[PDB]
């Protein structure tokens, strides 16, 4: 379970994280390299390689994703709002092949986003 | 049916956009302001306001809102990946308050995302 990439170890709690939220579906923890005051990710369980490999069954979880995001969000205090972010292959910037959310906060976004 | 923003004038087709699919869930469109070679939006036919608005019933939902935008993507061509984002708010830089999803390629993508 949780696959073999280093998300995958910390769903299996071989090597910690700051979690910030868990459930039966998915992971929630600090960036340990923040580009925002409040930078964190949120990670399903089940290994999806990346968003292109996801399947139409996927997409329950995949919104889940979003849902504990805007909720992580909200404990943290990001009242002014937020990015959320999901990278795909080479041009997208992924270079961890788990599927994860990044949600960013505590400042303000530019444009274009990257 | 659809809100009253700009994008609730798209979907009501009162406006037309370069629509490059639709379905009874959403539909997705090029953006006018292109921040990449490739830079379109999906967008649910359903108002949310924002990320922050939706609510745990709206899952699949925000889940489809990504499979259209990794097949639309793929429809276009973007082998090498992309990006999608997400804005909530004055920190997000969210300026249309109906939920859409960016998703840009075509280029590498920076980091920070903004
Ligand atoms: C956007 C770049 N590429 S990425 O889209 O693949 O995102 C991966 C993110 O996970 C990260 N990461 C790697 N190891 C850990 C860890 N142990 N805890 C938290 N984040 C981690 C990086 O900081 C990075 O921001
Ligand atoms: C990221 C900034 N803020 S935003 O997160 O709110 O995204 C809104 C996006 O919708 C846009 N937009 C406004 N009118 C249209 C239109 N008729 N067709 C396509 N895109 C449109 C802008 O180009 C912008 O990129």
């Amino acid at each position: 379970p949780g696959g073999d990439t280093i998300f995958g170890k910390i769903i299996r709690k071989e090597i910690p994280a700051k979690i910030i939220f868990e459930d039966d579906q998915c992971l929630a923890f600090h960036d340990i390299s923040p580009q925002a005051p409040t930078h964190f990710l949120v990670i399903p369980k089940k290994h999806i390689s990346q968003i292109s490999a996801a399947e139409d069954a996927d997409e329950s979880l995949l919104g889940h994703l979003m849902i504990v995001g805007k909720k992580c969000a909200a404990d943290l205090g990001l009242k002014k709002g937020y990015r959320m972010v999901v990278n795909e292959g080479s041009d997208g910037g992924q270079s961890v092949y788990h599927v994860h959310l990044h949600v960013l906060g505590g400042r303000q976004m530019n444009w274009p986003p990257g």
